[PDB]
């Protein structure tokens, strides 16, 4: 009701950064009230209400409304917007230094280091995006057969076109939806970085992930998470306008840093990482910079997708919102609260 | 220089017992308090690599160290004195109080019936029980599961005499017990639910362990696990520094370790989890509060056994203040910060 019209401000843009931010962080100190309990016994508890309440889902509710809303994003925007790598996930700043373009290469090549790969292999990129780590783990190592898949098309398009452009012979692009997809091969490699949060039965998806998987192969998870609690991203009460305020509520979950522990039926854990909040958080502050530094030409190709300047404008507001939700949220508490976390699994 | 013989001279009032329980509480937290202190890491970042350096270095020792010298100084204990410092059952594990006026007899009783629950023993199975102690579980199975054929497995000649005994005793056909080292033991037996109640703070690595243990269980069959724990981190039971007097005055160095309440999730490469419980240090503290309390009122009968078993009052004396000083690290450690640091985890697996 009284949130109806705070929306409706954020729309038009009429509501400056630093007020922002700091209603964001009201939102979030709220949901980390919500999540953390006065006894470890009932922390735990949650975490194994939400694992065998997940067990009894289908492996993702709702799969390709979330793929027409994001993800099937003009190139020429995520362009303006992401790196020269386009990287949609977290990137790794290590220094102050450290530019959004360096901070997309450390995170790739850390992936290559964490997930032990080598030059003659199969990798599979699962939730491949604008295929910033097929490309990278293409042109890094010219003997690996790289398959990248996606049930987007624009970003397919992409890849393919960059292969060919980039003049890197070893990558395939398989277009499908992995909920429902099943596939013969077999891989030395898996990586999927950020797919899992747009999921719900882990069990089901890692046993289905886990054949693909041939015999000495390794899976390399990416997800973001809170330190110790875990939820689906649903408003917390008639209050909490954050939640759903980028991501369409049933599209998200948030785990926590242990929760794939949790579901190793299939795959078993090798090795856990975590990685601080401020990394994502920088990652979404350099997105968010080069917004607002070209904004001269994002309007006008806002302007004439949507045919339209009174959704030109709530568009743009839209992706600022995006970037100051994740500016806080991993940056809360100097990065200890939310942040990401690396699993690497044999099967 | 001075501060290593001020401790020494510690430990031996503690042994003649000169120093007031209150005075050993508040010395015992201070030490506590620096163990925290050494654990907690300032980046999350930190936490989740020392729970790695530890995982993946236990992996390489073997299953266990210091097995029968272990056995020795702790575990081959008379029973005459365990029926005085233990309830009815000699439960020499963690027991479950829920109310404030929870005796230890009833708190015995309640975590035997929730290890029941949570493994879901049922009328017709074969239980196994890994490290048995006094058969508490054992024989708290056996008895009202008339169709269950439990089995105990010790490496401790004392343990295996009283179950057997007291099996017959209360005419029971179910128990068996079978004296081994869980460390090198084979066998090609089969279990529908395998009981291990605070067995793997002894050992080492735990994925060769597992991977023996795993092969014990049925099909469809179940593992349940008990350890204490500290809710974060884990480590070696070896001393801080030299001004750490606390972790080796009651267990022998190199034969303890603390896992995390997360550890044993990183050992399911021939196990699964299941469910996954913890339950408050106030528990385990509250039921080594019952012991000594037991101890302190029955001098009277304990003194004399203690010097009979010993053969002079001075180490007699000695043993006392030992029993009381294991207790007491029970109380301060687990209760500490009303029971939300040093606690109690359940796992339950399958094959
Ligand atoms: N059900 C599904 N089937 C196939 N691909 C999916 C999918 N759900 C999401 N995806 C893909 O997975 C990606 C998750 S966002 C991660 C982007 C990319 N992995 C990167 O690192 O930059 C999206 O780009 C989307 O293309
Ligand atoms: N290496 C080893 N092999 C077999 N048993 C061992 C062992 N190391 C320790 N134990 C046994 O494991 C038990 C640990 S104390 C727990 C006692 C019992 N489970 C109870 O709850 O009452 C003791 O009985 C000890 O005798
Ligand atoms: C900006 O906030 C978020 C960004 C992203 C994610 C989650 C965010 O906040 C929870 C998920 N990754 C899959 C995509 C990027
Ligand atoms: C009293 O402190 C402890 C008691 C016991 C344990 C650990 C204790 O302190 C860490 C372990 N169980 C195996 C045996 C009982």
């Amino acid at each position: 009701a009284a949130i109806v019209e705070l929306l409706k401000q954020l729309e038009l843009g009429l509501v400056p950064y630093d007020d922002i931010k700091q209603l964001i962080r009201r939102e979030l100190a709220r949901r980390l009230q919500w999540g953390y309990k006065p006894t470890y016994e009932e922390q735990i508890a949650e975490i194994q209400n939400l694992t065998h309440s997940l067990r009894q889902m289908k492996i993702a509710t709702e799969v390709e409304t979330l793929d027409s809303q994001l993800y099937e994003i003009p190139i020429e925007f995520l362009k303006i917007m992401n790196g020269s790598n386009l990287k949609g996930s977290c990137c790794y700043f290590k220094e102050d230094s450290t530019t959004l373009d360096e901070a997309e290469i450390a995170m790739l090549d850390l992936y290559c280091e964490r997930a032990q790969i080598q030059d003659g292999q199969s990798v599979l990129d699962l939730g491949c995006g604008q295929g910033a780590l097929t490309l990278h783990v293409a042109q890094k190592y010219k003997n690996c057969r790289v398959t990248a898949v996606t049930n987007s098309v624009s970003q397919k398009e992409y890849i393919e076109e960059e292969s060919r452009r980039r003049n890197l012979l070893n990558v395939e692009v398989k277009l499908a939806d992995i909920t429902t997809h099943e596939m013969a091969e077999t891989y030395d490699r898996i990586l999927v970085i950020e797919l899992f949060e747009h999921m719900k039965n882990y069990e089901l998806l890692l046993r289905k992930i886990s054949e693909w998987i041939s015999k000495d192969g390794l899976l390399f998870l990416e997800h973001i998470c809170h330190k110790t609690f875990a939820y689906h991203y649903e408003p917390l009460d008639d209050d909490d306008w954050f939640t759903e305020y980028v991501f369409p509520a049933g599209t998200m979950i948030i785990p926590s840093a242990s929760f794939f522990l949790y579901f190793q039926d299939d795959v078993s854990v090798v090795n856990h990482w975590t990685l601080s909040g401020k990394h994502f958080s920088r990652t979404n502050e350099e997105w968010l910079k080069r917004l607002d530094a070209n904004l001269d030409v994002i309007k006008p190709m806002f302007e004439t997708l949507m045919g339209n300047e009174e959704e030109a404008v709530k568009l743009i507001n839209y992706w600022r919102g995006f970037c100051l939700s994740g500016m806080e949220m991993f940056g809360y508490n100097n990065g200890e609260e939310w942040m990401a976390s690396h699993v690497l699994f044999k099967k």
